[PDB]
């Protein structure tokens, strides 16, 4: 298990990174500065996450304790819905960079392919609570990405929940500078992307598994619900390999060639997230877990189903 992927870009991306949404500001500071500590080197961060500022904090602090070089850590940051708009792309990267105190990202993602109204509200909702779009195209909003690459702003650029013809648009784009170097999505043994991930593995772009516990404190979630962390079976997996549940989770992309973010704000959690390069899922255990799908998803956006761009109509 080599402990980084390489994208299309050329740059080494690391295979574990921690997560920071539902990390709240007074606590991710200090998840960030232990897991550096500990040995994380990728931090997936998102403009929506509000809390850039303090990921920020963390970042410096290890740069001038120097812990770590600027050019070890792999910043992921994400452009939010409601700047889709041409115009406003290189702004928000600009407020991202200015919250995180950094010069450059590594990567800078489309954050849904889904453009909202601008404004102040992230989630600007109309009387039947589906969500006001803008009038905007996925083309043009990557056109605008690629010139913050130009300008040296963001190493890579990528995407986040965009199904295969989403993908496809951009890849077949007349006058397209850069493919995307990545594509993030949900993924998990309940949402185990078998297709999305062979499309994307054959198009040299690298997934991002996002919310591999299940994301047990998403804060719609219902008690009818399934729960990865408390499943018998993936517990019993983790028994054998005298693991937790948890660390399971964590391996089971990363033996798939895929990048996995877990999030922690739990200092404890967070060193024992980390503790996944010392063993090894088999092959039936792989197996296993790729057959506890049942298509279901955490974040299914379910307020914009009918935007024009609402990515999970499709089937893959
Ligand atoms: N691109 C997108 O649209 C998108 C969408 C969703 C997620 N993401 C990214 O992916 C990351 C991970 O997904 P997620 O935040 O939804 O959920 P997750 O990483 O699947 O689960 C996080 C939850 O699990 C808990 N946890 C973590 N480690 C654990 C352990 N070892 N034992 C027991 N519980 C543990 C955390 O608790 P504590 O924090 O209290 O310890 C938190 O409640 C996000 O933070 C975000 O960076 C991206
Ligand atoms: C309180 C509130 C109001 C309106 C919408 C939402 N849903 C959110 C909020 C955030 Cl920060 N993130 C998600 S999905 C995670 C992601 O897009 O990365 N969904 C929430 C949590």
């Amino acid at each position: 298990m080599a402990s980084r992927i390489l994208l299309n870009n050329g740059a080494k991306m690391p295979i574990l990174g921690l997560g920071t949404w539902k990390s709240p500001p007074g606590q991710v500071t200090e998840a960030v500065k232990v897991a550096i500590d500990v040995g994380y080197r990728h931090i997936d961060c998102a403009h929506v996450y509000q809390n850039e500022n303090e990921v920020g904090v963390a970042i410096q602090e290890k740069l001038r304790e120097q812990v770590v070089k600027r050019e070890e850590l792999f910043i992921v940051s994400k452009l939010w819905c409601t700047y889709h708009e041409k115009g406003l792309v290189k702004g928000a990267c600009q407020k991202t960079l200015s919250d995180l105190k950094l010069d450059y990202l590594d990567l800078y993602l489309i954050h849904w392919p889904t453009g909202f109204k601008p404004g102040k509200e992230f989630f600007p909702l109309d009387e039947s609570g589906n969500v006001v779009p803008s009038d905007t195209n996925i083309l043009d909003t990557w056109a605008a990405m690629e010139e913050l690459v130009d300008e040296g702003l963001v190493k890579a650029i990528g995407i986040s929940n965009f199904n295969h013809l989403q993908v496809e648009m951009i890849l077949n784009k007349p006058g397209l500078k850069y493919k995307p170097a990545v594509n993030q999505i949900e993924c998990h043994p309940y949402l185990t992307q078998e297709k999305l991930i062979q499309y994307c593995q054959s198009k040299g772009i690298v997934v991002t598994a996002y919310s591999p516990l299940g994301s047990p404190d998403r804060p719609w979630a219902k008690p009818e619900d399934p729960s990865l962390l408390e499943d018998p079976r993936i517990k019993a997996i983790a028994a054998k390999h005298n693991k937790t549940t948890a660390q399971v989770l964590i391996r089971f992309p990363m033996q798939r060639n895929l990048v996995v973010i877990p999030k922690s704000v739990t200092p404890e959690r967070i060193a024992e997230n980390f503790k996944v390069f010392d063993f090894e899922l088999s092959s039936q255990d792989m197996t296993t877990l790729l057959s506890y799908n049942r298509n279901w998803r955490v974040c299914a956006l379910l307020s914009c189903t009918s935007h024009k761009d609402y990515p999970f109509h499709e089937e893959f």
